[PDB]
């Protein structure tokens, strides 16, 4: 499993938070940034099959509210 998707799950546990969680709490930097997540691209992150480019990482980082380096990995 790939860094990212075990840091996506610890923060989902940590938090209590689904993917449909984290999907609707995107959605405000989504706009803000100019930067688009799907389901199914999150699904596929936190499932380790894609790894997501700078952009994603960003997103999710603020998101999250957690570093970028270290969602990283």
């Amino acid at each position: 499993k790939t860094d990212t998707s075990n840091r996506l799950k610890q923060i989902m546990a940590e938090r209590n938070l689904k993917q449909v969680d984290i999907l609707n709490l995107s959605i405000p930097f989504q706009k803000k940034f100019g930067i688009k997540l799907s389901k199914s691209t999150l699904s596929a992150y936190v499932a380790s099959v894609q790894s997501p480019d700078q952009n994603r990482i960003y997103l999710l980082a603020k998101t999250l509210g957690v570093s970028e380096a270290w969602l990283m990995g």
